[PDB]
């Protein structure tokens, strides 16, 4: 399986990212700051587990569509189901979002990843893209609440919080927006690029969205109470 190279590198970078965050957090006692270390280290730990599972051949299924048997890594969606809500919780704790907003984001993130997977398992080529469209609408709902709602909340807090939140907000909009496009061009969608290139592109986005995001958050004074 040519994609195995990117599964192995993906596992190695998520694993080292998780260990990095844990070692950096050992120099921290602030209760507020520890909550962000715990969440931010768990995200690449979950991704490490799912990349290792896919590398060893677990979390793969064949879906017939477009008159072919198509390899679909469903473990990718299992990873995203747990990690995308932890990343949204990092942002929600930074701007001290209320519990209702937190539930609405988790729910919307559940629809985004759930309909993602339904589309990936859909046997009628055409309907794959209806589910992609619903998943994308849910992502746009999330990015709207983050970009407009959370910025407004962050601007009513201390400037250190507004400043860190804006950088994390900018990275999230850019990286999250790439995912639906990679799905469209990859083996899950139109099959313009082969599985091994889809895997490489998801791996770069995942490492950027977990380790990159995590470095920006945990280097900031905004996480201290
Ligand atoms: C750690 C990984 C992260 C930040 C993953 C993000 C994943 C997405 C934003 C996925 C979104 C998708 C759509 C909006 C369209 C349909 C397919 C998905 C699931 C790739
Ligand atoms: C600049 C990046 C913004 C990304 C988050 C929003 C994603 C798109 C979702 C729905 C459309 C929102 C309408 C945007 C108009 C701008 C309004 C304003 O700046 O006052
Ligand atoms: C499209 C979404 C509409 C239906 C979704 C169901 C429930 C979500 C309602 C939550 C409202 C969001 C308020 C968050 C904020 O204050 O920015
Ligand atoms: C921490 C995860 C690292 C996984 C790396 C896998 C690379 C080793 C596989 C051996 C390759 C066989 C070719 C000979
Ligand atoms: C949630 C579980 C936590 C995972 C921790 C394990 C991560 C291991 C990181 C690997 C370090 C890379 C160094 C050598 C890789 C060689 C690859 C060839
Ligand atoms: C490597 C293993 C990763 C552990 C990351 C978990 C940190 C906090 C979890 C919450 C309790
Ligand atoms: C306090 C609020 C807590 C929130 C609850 C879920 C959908 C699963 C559908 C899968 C079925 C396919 C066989
Ligand atoms: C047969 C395919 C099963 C799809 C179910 C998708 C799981 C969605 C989980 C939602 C969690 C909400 C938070
Ligand atoms: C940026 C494109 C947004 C419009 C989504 C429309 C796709 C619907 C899929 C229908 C399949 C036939
Ligand atoms: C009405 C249609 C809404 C679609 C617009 C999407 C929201 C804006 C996001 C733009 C961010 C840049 C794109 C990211 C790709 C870069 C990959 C690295
Ligand atoms: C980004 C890099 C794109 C490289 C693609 C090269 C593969 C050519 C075969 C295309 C058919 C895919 C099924
Ligand atoms: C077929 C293409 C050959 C390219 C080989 C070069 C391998 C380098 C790719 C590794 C990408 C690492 C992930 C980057 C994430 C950046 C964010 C860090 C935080
Ligand atoms: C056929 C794979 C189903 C995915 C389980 C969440
Ligand atoms: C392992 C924690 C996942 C919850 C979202
Ligand atoms: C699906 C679009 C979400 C934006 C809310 C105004
Ligand atoms: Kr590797
Ligand atoms: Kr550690
Ligand atoms: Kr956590
Ligand atoms: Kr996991
Ligand atoms: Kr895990
Ligand atoms: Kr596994
Ligand atoms: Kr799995
Ligand atoms: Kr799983
Ligand atoms: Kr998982
Ligand atoms: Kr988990
Ligand atoms: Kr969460
Ligand atoms: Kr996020
Ligand atoms: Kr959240
Ligand atoms: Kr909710
Ligand atoms: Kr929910
Ligand atoms: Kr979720
Ligand atoms: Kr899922
Ligand atoms: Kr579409
Ligand atoms: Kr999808
Ligand atoms: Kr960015
Ligand atoms: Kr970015
Ligand atoms: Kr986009
Ligand atoms: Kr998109
Ligand atoms: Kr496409
Ligand atoms: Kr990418
Ligand atoms: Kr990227
Ligand atoms: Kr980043
Ligand atoms: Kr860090």
């Amino acid at each position: 399986r040519p994609e195995w190279i990117w599964l192995a590198l993906g596992a190695a970078l998520m694993g080292l990212g998780a260990l990095y965050f844990l070692v950096k957090g050992m120099g921290v006692s602030d209760p507020d700051a520890k909550k962000f270390y715990a969440i931010t280290a768990l995200v690449p730990a979950i991704a490490f587990t799912m990349y290792l599972s896919m590398l060893l051949g677990y979390g793969l299924t064949m879906v017939p569509f477009g008159g072919e048997q198509n390899p679909i890594y469903w473990a990718r969606y299992a990873d995203w189901l747990f990690t995308t809500p932890l990343l949204l919780l990092d942002l929600a704790l930074l701007v001290d979002a209320d519990q209702g907003t937190i539930l609405a984001l988790v729910g919307a993130d559940g629809i985004m990843i759930g309909t993602g997977l339904v589309g990936a398992l859909t046997k009628v080529y055409s309907y794959r893209f209806v589910w992609w469209a619903i998943s994308t609408a849910a992502m746009l709902y999330i990015l709207y609440v983050l970009f407009f709602g959370f910025t407004s909340k962050a601007e009513s807090m201390r400037p250190e919080v507004a400043s860190t939140f804006k950088v994390l907000r900018n990275v999230t909009v850019v990286l999250w927006s790439a995912y639906p496009v990679v799905w469209l061009i990859g083996s899950e969608g139109a099959g313009i690029v082969p599985l091994n290139i889809e895997t490489l592109l998801f791996m770069v986005l995942d490492v950027s969205a977990k380790v990159g995001f995590g470095l920006i958050l945990l280097r900031s004074r905004a996480i201290f109470g």
